[PDB]
């Protein structure tokens, strides 16, 4: 696999064991070879997982999720997904790695989207070799792939918000549940029913992930809610899956504003990666797997693809040249290489405002192209009277760095800004001027 000018799909069934087994060989092999490589895990729970496989190994860990005194004798990097990305389109020169290694590639995250894409550019050109790790790879049409042990897959009706009767089967179980929701929002409903019902249970989404994953580990839990992160490499110790089988789907309208469509179908990667949390260990057959609705393409005009090429647009690869979408994955938008590119300075700007502004790809890229300073808060109040954000059915409303108080109005809509509590509270100090 580690020949140059080749992309390999590691497609192992899940639980298979690619992470424990299969890539400490790969990296003994590359060390052997003298190939400067790289290791990209999805998210910081992954990396401390992968560092208990390569215990041992010389492995550079760029990651605070790891305790380690490094030995200066490393030619194998480990980073997660958005650090690859942050790295290339900030002024730092990340190497030219000869082997590129992405586990969980089927993450649909727009900094994972545009690291497939640099990295199968550069095997094209006949640079560097890459593996790509997952089960389910871009167009898969199998939503109930093989595992370790017979699961019962059983077609049902999964309540989405509270209920009184209709659904024994949910509170009669004894074991332990991983139930997947839309939405934190609709998430927060079903698990203040199950609470008042009696049981224990944890939430689970992209901000609180790390901290909210250790209590499966330290405290005793009857269910786990959770939204489509835990579907990149999450390991539980459960016999149940209940999936909704819906997703929010983020929509440019007119190319002015932003939306969150939905509740609609996952991808038969999504509902194959949801079933394979169970089934995992081949002693404890009979896990269950309950689906509420049927798959979908419904990652075609997802606005992920739209700003993965933002990205790509913005990072240097060869004089004028830009990165291409990894193939099987560039039908998905409607956009000519190369229209996203801003100049120096607007450039600094876009990257500040993702970075340190923490605000979503296409909302940094609308304030940057307009010629907008990073500090310049002006634009979160002039907008039109349709784009007003509410809080609580009543107009939000913040001090300026003026210190005046104005109502929320931003001349660009992006919806993702107040799609729950946590992020209205961070968009209003950004309007604020509090970072
Ligand atoms: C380590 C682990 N992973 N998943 C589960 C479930 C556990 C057990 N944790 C409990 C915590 C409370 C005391 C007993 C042990």
């Amino acid at each position: 696999m580690l020949k140059k000018k080749q992309l390999t799909v590691l497609d192992l069934h899940p639980g298979a064991g690619k992470t424990r087994r299969v890539l400490p060989e790969i990296v003994r092999e590359a060390i052997k070879k003298r190939l400067r490589t790289v290791i990209l895990a999805p998210t910081r729970v992954v990396a401390a997982e992968m560092e208990e496989a390569l215990r041992g190994l010389p492995v550079r860990y760029m990651t605070t999720a790891v305790n380690v005194t490094h030995s200066g004798t490393e030619i194998v990097d480990l980073m997660c997904h958005a650090t690859f990305t942050s790295r290339l389109l900030q002024p730092i020169r990340v190497p030219n790695y000869n082997l590129n290694i992405m586990d969980e590639a089927h993450f649909t995250d727009p900094s994972s989207i545009a690291a497939r894409g640099y990295i199968s550019t550069r095997v094209e050109m006949g640079e560097a070799a890459a593996i790509f790790m997952t089960a389910t790879p871009p167009g898969t049409r199998d939503a109930f792939p093989d595992s370790n042990s017979p699961i019962m897959d059983t077609e049902v009706e999964v309540p989405e918000r509270a209920w009184s009767s209709g659904f024994d089967w949910v509170t009669d179980h004894s074991g332990k549940t991983v139930w997947f929701v839309p939405s934190v929002r609709n998430g927060n409903e079903i698990a203040a029913c199950l609470t008042k019902a009696g049981k224990r249970v944890i939430q689970l989404s992209r901000k609180t992930f790390e901290t909210e994953f250790q209590k499966t580990k330290n405290q005793e839990w009857d269910f786990v809610i959770t939204t489509d992160i835990s579907e990149m490499g999450a390991n539980f110790k459960a016999d149940r899956v209940i999936d909704s089988r819906r997703c929010l789907k983020p929509v440019i309208l007119d190319g002015e504003r932003v939306i969150l469509a939905g509740p609609m179908p996952v991808t038969h990667a999504s509902a194959a990666q949801r079933r394979g949390r169970i089934g995992r260990n081949p002693n404890k057959p009979g896990d269950e797997y309950m689906y509420g609705g049927g798959c979908a393409e419904t990652d075609e005009g997802h606005a992920h693809w739209l700003e993965a090429r933002m990205l790509l647009d913005n990072i240097y690869l060869q004089d004028g040249l830009i990165a291409s979408l990894y193939r099987p994955e560039a039908d998905k938008v409607a956009a000519i290489e190369g229209e996203f590119k801003l100049r120096t300075e607007q450039r600094k700007t876009f990257v500040e405002l993702m970075k340190r502004g923490d605000l979503p790809v296409w909302l940094a890229y609308q304030v940057a192209s307009a010629g907008i300073t990073y500090t310049d808060r002006r634009w979160c109040f002039d907008g039109t009277t349709n784009n007003t954000i509410m809080e609580d059915s009543v107009p939000a409303e913040v001090w300026t760095k003026y210190g005046e108080k104005r109502v929320l109005k931003p001349r660009w809509m992006d919806a993702r800004v107040c799609s729950d509590h946590a992020a209205l509270k961070s968009f209003k100090e950004f309007a604020a001027g509090k970072r």
